[PDB]
């Protein structure tokens, strides 16, 4: 099972190949792809980690000698013009290569870098609904991190299930889904606050050194290998994920999802929602929707 890390010389890049190259299941293989000319360099430098992960890193303009091969493709490479024909670009080359190949797109703003991919699979005529991912899992394990903080449970032992988008009040964490935890109508509205303006936390902190680039590449890192766990045909896994699905709240919309040896195997449902919850989805539903708009428009 191949991963390929599209944009793998940035701060993400870097993190994402590096837990990558340490936490794939033995036999698995590792290919960087970044036009900076030192991701070969970074590709060697990992190879010296003594896992059973052959990796091997790649430059230029083309990214199809990467491609070859892969079962999982991880875009992270990157104002927002920019960003977007990156996106279209690098997935345009995706389709070319790999058809098959289960597709995260980890590039920012999610809610429309998503559509934008769809959009170019679809004009390449290979688009399968159930192989691209928007990764969503940083809004998760934040939610872990911040809920258990504040109720003093075992950071690892707590899940949140977070759905809608990923960005500002398209994040909406189910806290009340949360087992064994209850929050007063306080610390939901904190928590969502501070779980919605979570990525302006590190900006602001970075002091202009700008975003979450680590803690991005373990959310990614955690979302790659319940993938290709799922591909080597393991039961059981489920994540959540921007997927084009049911289109009942958006055509592109965060859910929890049994993924399988073809990617989704199943969209599960959101389940029983709060007052604030169902009041917080129905609220930013007109935002996500002109998200999922802008991308679309961006390529057609
Ligand atoms: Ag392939
Ligand atoms: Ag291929
Ligand atoms: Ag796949
Ligand atoms: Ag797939
Ligand atoms: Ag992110
Ligand atoms: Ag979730
Ligand atoms: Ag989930």
């Amino acid at each position: 099972m191949k991963v390929a890390v599209l944009g793998a010389a940035g701060g993400i890049g870097q993190a994402l190949a590096l837990l990558l190259k340490t936490q794939l299941p033995s036999g698995s293989e590792l290919s960087l792809y970044d036009i900076a000319p030192v991701t070969p360099g970074v590709a060697v430098d990992l190879s010296h980690i003594p896992t059973a992960v052959k990796i091997k890193g790649f430059s230029g303009e083309d990214a199809t000698p990467a491609l070859e091969g892969a079962d999982v493709v991880l875009i992270s490479a990157g104002l927002f013009n920019v960003n977007a024909g990156i996106v279209k670009n690098l997935v345009q080359q995706v389709a070319k290569t790999c058809p098959k190949a289960c597709i995260g797109i980890i590039t920012n703003p999610v809610n429309t870098t998503v559509a934008i991919a769809a959009e170019v699979l679809k004009k390449a005529g290979v688009y399968d609904k159930n192989k691209l991912f928007g990764v969503t899992t940083l809004d998760i394990i934040r939610s872990n991190t911040f809920v258990a903080e504040l109720k003093g449970k075992q950071p690892g032992e707590v899940e949140v299930p977070v759905i809608g988008g990923h960005s500002g009040v398209t994040i909406l964490p189910l806290l009340s889904q949360v087992p064994g935890v209850s929050f007063t109508e306080q610390e939901v509205a904190d928590l969502t606050k501070r779980i919605q303006n979570a990525g302006t936390e590190v900006v602001e902190a970075k002091a202009g050194g700008g975003s979450a680039t680590l803690s991005m590449g373990q959310a990614a890192a955690r979302f790659g290998l319940s993938l290709v766990r799922a591909l080597q045909g393991e039961q059981g896994v489920v994540e959540c994920a921007y997927v084009e699905g049911d289109g009942q709240y958006a055509r592109f919309f965060s859910q929890p999802l049994l993924l399988g040896k073809n990617g989704v195997e199943e969209r599960k449902s959101i389940g029983t929602l709060s007052a604030f919850e169902q009041n917080a989805l129905e609220g930013m539903l007109d935002t996500l929707k002109k998200d999922i708009a802008l991308g679309q428009e961006f390529v057609n």
